[PDB]
């Protein structure tokens, strides 16, 4: 039997260029491969809170855009988390191992708490146990995620080996796959803060299903440097602009930071920007035409979600019945 | 017909303190109220325990409650972890619960997230079943609140798919500890304190025998919490055994010692634990019957936990399962 792939998005939001670039692109690739296992995680978007019109409507513009991406329910399980309840069962006994202060120190945590301080929820504070819960459940082996991840993985691996110690090898350790390149694509007027797919600034974002002709202005319109002369150069700390610029420029032709700064000698932004507004542009068209295909069409998006749910089921529950055994549950009949 | 709602922590050897001053009065309801035993096995792993003394313990639970009287007919028991449900409500409603409200009850870094969120588990395992009542001892009055504050804050939002909770406000029998008999027998305490339903004869007639009384000369058989604690227990202990009044017992025991009283609270008692101890070990050695109950429970909860669930999910919003 082949390595297990596990990844989740959240119906939350817009999904960006980023979310593609650091995760969507890898799971395309890796469905040969591996055994690949995608996951729509509606019950990890409620920890943030949601209209619920939107949170039905975005579950499935997100079902929708894995298709569009080349997901392939042929060859991967594409399952909504909600619709197997082992997530949340794990999940509980997953924090009875966890501890609080592993989960107090957490980076999201304190960002999310900050900006919605309204709605601090424990959800969002125990949004590592589930998450953790969702990988384990599957023997995973490998985890593709971006570079705002990293952290929760970790504790997921030390939940695993946490179990494993007291009970034997009942759960894999999973391992992350980040990306070399667009592992944390920046913000257009922002290069220093993250591209988010719910910031209050659209002209931030290169959303994945916005109007092209509104991405190539955006693109345009982004923040570079005052050098004298104008050079592109990879300088993060001193181009970050300029840098995120040449970092989406690789991940999407799949040329070399090194080959673009060649490529761009003895010219400017002007030539920069204009060859992301075209390779991002001409990405953004096809997708959009697959993923109208596929949104629209409520018959095949109904049956992806009943086929995903059933296979990620038979792998779920196997594991929850041994963790329930492990740790001295009366066995359900 | 009010739905109640109590949980029964698996772990835990239940005394005399428990089955004549709550659960029988309970026993005796079953056709007045739609009651719902849980065996909360999911609540029991926020403090680590051997797996086996876990899963004997439930099992030992459900047959001692069934021992006690609670009709699997009447009434529905079942085990928590049997029902995916209370996992499911739980994280929706952890959502929906502030972290304050959490650490409002009762270094810490090294607690683990159990120990913290089990608040949650509890309010769902109450709505998940439309409950009217629960029945809650006083360690557990903040709970109950949090479970009536989150139901409200949710049917605020997404109009009446909770019922609010209320708590089962009347108390009848007083069993104090046989060493210290200003404190309440619990099964949390010095075994001498107390009296498990299990216990034998020998080891009551041993228990009682120690139990604190007073220098009083002579000796006198009389009523008085104040002044003669330990002799109280005793008569009240007495007469929630055999329903003969105190003042009654104060006449039987004129003149008499409190070797005389002991030795009628022993045999009154282990009279009592007998017939009990007998239904106990009959269906705590027939596997298929535990078996069954637990599995009928399990069904009958589900049906009901699974309505509220549903209704919970399409509030929220959620795409509903295909399946
Ligand atoms: N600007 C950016 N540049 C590059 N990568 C980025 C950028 N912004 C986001 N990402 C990555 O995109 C994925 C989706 O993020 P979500 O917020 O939907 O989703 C999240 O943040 C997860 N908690 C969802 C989740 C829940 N359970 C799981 C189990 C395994 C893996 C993932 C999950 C992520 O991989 C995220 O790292
Ligand atoms: C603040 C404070 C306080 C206080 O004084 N204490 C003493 C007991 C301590 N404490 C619990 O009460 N529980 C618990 C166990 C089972 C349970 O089941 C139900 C479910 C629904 C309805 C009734 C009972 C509910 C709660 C704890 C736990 N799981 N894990 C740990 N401690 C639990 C709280
Ligand atoms: O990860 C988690 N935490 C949880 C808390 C409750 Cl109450 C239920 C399910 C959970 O899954």
């Amino acid at each position: 039997t082949k390595p297990i792939v596990f990844s989740g998005a959240q119906p939350s939001g817009e999904l960006t260029i980023g979310n593609y670039m650091g995760a969507l692109r890898q799971w395309v690739n890796m469905q040969d491969d591996y055994h690949c296992i995608y996951c729509i995680v509606d019950q990890h978007a409620i920890t943030v809170r949601q209209d619920a019109q939107k949170l039905r409507k975005a579950t499935l513009d997100t079902l929708a855009l894995y298709l569009a991406c080349g997901i392939d329910p042929e060859k991967s399980t594409i399952f909504v988390q909600s619709h197997v309840p082992e997530h949340a069962q794990l999940g509980w006994a997953l924090n009875c191992y966890t501890y609080f202060g592993e989960l107090s120190r957490m980076t999201q945590f304190k960002d999310k708490s900050a900006r919605y301080a309204e709605n601090i929820n424990a959800g969002l504070f125990d949004y590592p146990v589930l998450m953790a819960a969702d990988i384990l459940l599957y023997q995973t082996n490998l985890v593709p995620v971006g570079e705002d991840q990293k952290q929760h993985l970790e504790l997921s691996r030390d939940i695993a080996q946490r179990f494993n110690a007291l009970y034997g090898e009942i759960f894999k350790v999973p391992e992350p796959f980040i990306p070399k390149s667009g592992a944390r694509v920046m913000s257009l007027l922002e290069p220093t803060k993250k591209m988010s797919k719910s910031d209050d600034n659209r002209n931030n974002v290169i959303g994945l299903l916005e109007d092209p002709k509104s991405v190539v202005k955006k693109i345009k319109r982004a923040v570079t440097d005052s050098d004298e002369p104008p050079v592109v150069r990879y300088d993060v700390q001193n181009k970050a602009g300029v840098s995120n610029l040449l970092d989406i420029l690789s991940a999407v032709t799949g040329q070399s930071i090194p080959e673009l700064e060649k490529q761009f000698e003895g010219k400017m932004y002007g030539h920069l920007k204009g060859e992301v507004a075209d390779a991002v542009s001409g990405m953004l068209t096809e997708l959009q035409e697959r993923y109208h295909r596929f949104r629209n069409d409520e018959a095949f998006l109904q049956q992806v979600m009943k086929d995903g749910a059933e296979k990620a089921s038979a792998h779920a529950s196997r594991t929850l019945k041994a963790v329930y055994e492990a740790i001295g549950f009366v066995a359900k009949r």
